[PDB]
């Protein structure tokens, strides 16, 4: 059957589907409504930046047509809609005065959702820093985020907490230090060759110190202050996709080992032990910031649930570890990703060069956390692939690479939580086509298509899809 045995019978009973968004990618209204600029208006309005010279000026206008997009995903039968706050929406400045309006859409949105029976699992964070906070501060490169971000989240959970019990910090802060302070191809666009400066062999990891002690000051925060009032969650959101050693060989499996480590092992082991990878460790020395005992225990154990970004998958090539000059974040890792094994490829590409399509790359994730780090609870927090520009609606509606891509990947991950794994839910990427940062709206992940003429909606084959395998 289409469906290939998949239903919620199939699943955990109360697991929790959803799809997902993020305000940037979704929400337009970037320069309306009180909302100030975050990095990321600046650097799409800047020529050459993204695709097109595109920006999320506009994007869907979710902010006008949120009722219409809660309508389609109670109609798919989701449970849950993953999507975040924009910060310079709330406070356009990043600190000091509150744009009510900004406010206002969020009580809406949320009151909405409730109403529709929808949970609302809610980002603080998902890339878009205020302008404000850049300029004035200089980011993430400074540890007086953790202050910021704290008052920010605060003021979320006082305003917001007592209907969302389902909170996110930050997604994705790999993507973030890599992309932002190491290649130099995200803002703030910092890396050693860069016009905005910029060290790529020390920002990534001073970045991921800072998002780490900002996640454990916020939810501090909330234990303290709201959580026994509210007895809502709070987690964080990472990626990770998969590495399997090329070969059985010493070299290659230390190396798939290594490269799990210096992706998600560099959250992981600070949010579940309190310590970074002992090989992050010796191998990136004065370079990695030390947590004090006092840090450590506040970052342990800081995330009721570890949400998991999930894509795809690569093999790891191994070599003899070496003596080195430190250049980069990844060069550090001394590995080498490879895309095919005995002649054949890992599999197809999907339109974004990065996705391979491996659905047991699923299961290797999802098994290798329950197996390393004592079976936490995760939550897939996004899982999907795209289609490329320039297809007619009905090309985009049909489809079937998209239906069979979740059908696999969804067996997979059922084939892990068989085997034990502690997975709440599942939360496709995206509910709607969007705005796909560099790649602007040349990159179409959503189920839901998107018009970015006249802004209409309409389901794709996949939407479809979900609404028959989710009928209660
Ligand atoms: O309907 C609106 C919209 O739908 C779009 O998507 C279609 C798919 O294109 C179409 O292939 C799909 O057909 C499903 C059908 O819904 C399922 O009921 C059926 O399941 C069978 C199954 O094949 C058996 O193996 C199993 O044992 O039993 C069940 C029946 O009980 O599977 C087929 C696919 O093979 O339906 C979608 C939603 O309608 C269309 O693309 C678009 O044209 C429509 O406007
Ligand atoms: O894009 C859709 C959606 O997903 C979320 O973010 C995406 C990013 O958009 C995308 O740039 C990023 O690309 C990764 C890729 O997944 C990795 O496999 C690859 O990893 C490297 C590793 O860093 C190297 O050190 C190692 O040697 O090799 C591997 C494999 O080549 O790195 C690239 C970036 O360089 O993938 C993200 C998801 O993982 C966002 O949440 C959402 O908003 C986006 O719309
Ligand atoms: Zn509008």
């Amino acid at each position: 059957n289409w469906l290939g045995g998949l239903s919620r019978a199939a699943f955990p009973k109360r697991f929790v589907f959803g799809t997902v968004t993020s305000a940037y990618q979704v929400e337009g209204m970037a320069a309306s409504g009180g909302r100030g600029p975050s990095i990321w208006d600046a650097f799409a309005h800047t020529p050459g930046n993204v695709a097109g010279n595109q920006n999320g000026d506009v994007a869907t206008d979710q902010y006008h047509r949120y009722k219409e997009d809660v309508n389609l995903m109670k109609s798919l039968n989701f449970d849950a809609y993953r999507f975040s706050i924009s910060w310079s929406r709330i406070f356009p400045d990043g600190e000091g005065r509150v744009n009510q309006e900004g406010v206002a859409y969020y009580n809406n949105l949320i009151n909405y959702l409730l109403q529709k029976g929808i949970t609302p699992y809610v980002n603080l964070y998902h890339y878009d820093l205020p302008l404000a906070l850049e300029k004035k501060y200089g980011g993430w490169l400074n540890a007086k985020m953790a202050d910021l971000f704290t008052e920010y989240a605060d003021f979320c959970f006082k305003t917001f907490g007592n209907r969302v019990k389902h909170w996110f910090t930050f997604n994705q802060p790999r993507i973030v230090a890599l992309l932002g302070y190491d290649a130099g191809t995200n803002p703030p666009k910092r890396c050693t060759k860069c016009a905005a400066g910029g060290n790529s062999a020390t920002e990534p990891y001073i970045v991921a110190h800072n998002f780490l002690l900002s996640h454990a000051a916020a939810v501090a925060r909330y234990r303290t202050k709201y959580q026994a009032a509210q007895q809502g969650k709070v987690g964080i959101v990472l990626d990770f996709n998969w590495y399997e050693a090329l070969s059985n060989s010493t070299e290659d499996q230390a190396a798939a080992q290594r490269a799990r480590d210096f992706h998600i092992g560099w959250y992981l082991d600070p949010l579940i032990n309190g310590h970074y990878p002992q090989i992050m460790q010796d191998l990136v020395k004065d370079r990695l910031p030390k947590f004090t005992p006092e840090q450590a225990r506040l970052v342990k154990g800081s995330a009721d649930y570890i949400g998991i970004n999930q894509y795809t998958a690569s093999y790891m090539k191994g070599q003899q570890l070496m003596q080195q000059t430190p250049t980069s974040y990844s060069a550090d890792w001394q590995v080498t990703a490879v895309f095919a094994k005995n002649g054949k490829p890992i599999g197809p590409q999907a339109n974004s060069n990065w996705l391979y399509i491996v659905p047991w790359g699923m299961y290797g994730c999802v098994n290798y956390i329950k197996q390393k780090y004592g079976n936490p609870t995760v939550v897939i927090t996004e899982n999907g692939m795209d289609q490329p520009a320039n297809l007619s609606r009905d090309q985009y509606l049909r489809d079937t690479t998209r239906v069979h891509f979740y059908r696999s990947y969804l067996t997979q991950l059922k084939k892990a939580i068989d085997e034990g794994a502690n997975v709440a839910g599942y939360f496709a990427w995206s509910l709607l086509d969007n705005f796909e940062w560099l790649s602007g709206y040349t990159s179409k992940f959503g189920i839901v298509y998107v018009d970015f003429n006249t802004l209409e909606r309409h389901p794709k084959a996949s939407a479809y899809w979900f609404r028959d395998m989710l009928k209660h």
